[PDB]
């Protein structure tokens, strides 16, 4: 198909827990030494005997951090503009079948909270709908994105996934990032974690990423949603999703998250469990893997967490974050999903200087 749909077709077959299996400690002591890694050596770094050099990957993973990105930190926090959604994502607090009050912003909604979060500091922001083309269509966005880029200089979508048109009618309004989580790339638990409505498609959201980069998009922010299926084999398939279209796209700058799961309304729990130490792993692996790739943390992480894994890989973070339509206005206000991370933009921004971090707000800064 010319698409990264052929390189999941070609890992069909893969056996993973025949490839663990084969891993000793002399490959992972091997691929520590190493400039460069394979896609393979990175599923290496994920296997169960490479956590016995968990030490020895922050080490090196700290170093080709400062190395690609000094010790700075980029904030930036979401923006959620409408919670309709015709999509039945199992996992999400927006599903269909949920009960709470749907809401879209006025413009001059949106322009009153772009004030708020302006007057944090933040530079960078990244906007959130539902997948309703009907309460909030491309013309909608479009008209948020003209408001906010009075306010911010980067602005990211993280919205339903668009044609490689609609795509570069919004990069010429002023979206310059792109997020889009493939939440799982095992098709048939995709299946069962999206029974109904367009999100079902998994070609096409898979897809997303290049009709974007192909429409001219700066940047691309990636990953699974840890919890929905074999956490090992999801990351794995981040780094290569990652590695595929950084190759393809070598001026777009690439780069993942690890979100995990967390409470929401509906209450569907998650499959699997990730550990604290899944994840640092996760981020360590592929900081060698690809270390110029920015790795973006959200609020999902509690404080302390956040707060260990700033020496650890992390590029990007978020603060002051919400996750409900017009919540930081509205306390009582219903969310996607329950946030860990409470702190605020300063109070984040306090915590990366102590820590001898420079929190930066435009993305040119991280050098
Ligand atoms: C905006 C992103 O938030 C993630 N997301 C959706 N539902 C949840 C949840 N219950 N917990 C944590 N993250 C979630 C999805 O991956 C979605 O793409
Ligand atoms: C608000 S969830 C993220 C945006 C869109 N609904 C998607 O799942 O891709
Ligand atoms: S994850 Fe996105 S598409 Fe799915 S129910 Fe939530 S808002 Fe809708």
């Amino acid at each position: 198909s010319g698409t990264f749909y052929d390189v999941i077709e070609d890992y069909r077959h893969f056996d993973f827990a025949a490839y663990f299996a084969k891993v000793t400690d002399s490959d992972v002591r091997r691929i520590l030494r190493q400039d460069r890694l394979s896609a393979l050596d990175f599923l290496t770094l994920l296997s169960p005997q490479a956590e016995a050099y968990l030490e020895e990957m922050a080490q090196k993973a700290h170093r080709l951090t400062v190395q690609h990105f000094g010790r700075t930190m980029l904030l930036y926090t979401p923006l959620y503009l409408a919670n309709y959604c015709v999509n039945q994502c199992v996992y999400c607090g927006f599903q269909l079948k949920n009960k709470l009050e749907r809401k879209k912003l006025t413009l001059a909604e949106v322009e009153q909270e772009a004030q708020l979060i302006a007057a944090t500091g933040l530079k960078h922001i990244l906007i959130l709908t539902g997948e309703s083309r009907q309460h909030s269509p491309v013309s909608y966005i479009k008209d948020c994105v003209n408001i906010l880029k009075k306010y911010f200089s980067s602005i990211s979508i993280e919205i339903y996934p668009l044609t490689q048109e609609e795509y570069a009618e919004l990069i010429g309004a002023g979206v310059d990032g792109l997020t889009i989580y493939q939440e799982v790339y095992n098709e048939e638990v995709y299946a069962e974690m999206h029974p109904a409505g367009p999100k079902r498609n998994y070609r096409f959201r898979l897809e997303a990423p290049e009709r974007a980069c192909q429409a001219g998009m700066r940047t691309v922010n990636i990953g699974a949603l840890l919890g929905l299926n074999d956490w090992r084999q999801e990351a794995f398939f981040t780094g290569l999703h990652a590695d595929y279209l950084q190759r393809r796209f070598p001026d777009v700058e690439v780069s993942i998250s690890p979100p995990r799961m967390r409470p929401h309304l509906g209450g569907f729990p998650p499959r699997v469990v990730v550990s604290d130490q899944n994840l640092v792993q996760y981020v360590l692996a592929f900081r060698l893997f690809m270390p110029r790739s920015g790795i973006t943390l959200s609020t999902r992480e509690n404080g302390r967490l956040r707060d260990a894994m700033v020496r650890l890989g992390v590029t990007k973070m978020s603060a002051g974050s919400c996750t409900a339509v017009g919540g930081r206005s509205d306390q009582e206000a219903v969310g996607q999903f329950q946030i860990s991370d409470e702190r605020t933009v300063a109070e984040v921004a306090a915590m990366l200087y102590a820590q001898g971090y420079q929190p930066v707000y435009k993305d040119w800064q991280a050098l």
